[PDB]
């Protein structure tokens, strides 16, 4: 249904990449990344997650700041064949390669050592 892609891609803010983890595991890590803290808004706080959906093949997570309703965080999930995972991460408006790059690390840290 879409392109053929490898290794991590950036567009138009979206930060996408392929990661060998289980569907599941991946959204309960990334849960748990943004309400306890492990990724904050400007002003040390959590974001404040608006919606969260999974139904084991798509999920998506829509957080923002408090403080600035500018200051967002939206991240979209989709199943692959052989527990793979396809992830997509936006900061903002204009997107942040930087920070998106840092969640991913956060996320596979969850998985490897139980934080979930």
């Amino acid at each position: 249904h879409h392109h053929h892609i490898e290794g991590r891609q950036y567009k138009d803010g979206y930060y996408i990449t392929t990661l060998n983890y289980n569907f599941n595991t991946v959204y309960n890590a990334t849960l748990q990344a943004i309400q306890n803290g492990q990724t904050f808004d400007y002003k040390s706080n959590p974001y404040d997650i608006s919606v969260n959906k999974n139904n084991g093949t798509d999920a998506e997570i829509v957080s923002a700041s408090d403080s600035d309703s500018t200051d967002s965080l939206q991240v979209a999930m989709k199943k692959l064949p052989n527990n793979a995972t396809r992830i997509s991460i936006k900061y903002g408006s204009q997107g942040n390669s930087i920070r998106s790059s840092a969640l991913i690390g956060i996320i596979e840290g969850n998985i490897r050592y139980a934080n979930t």
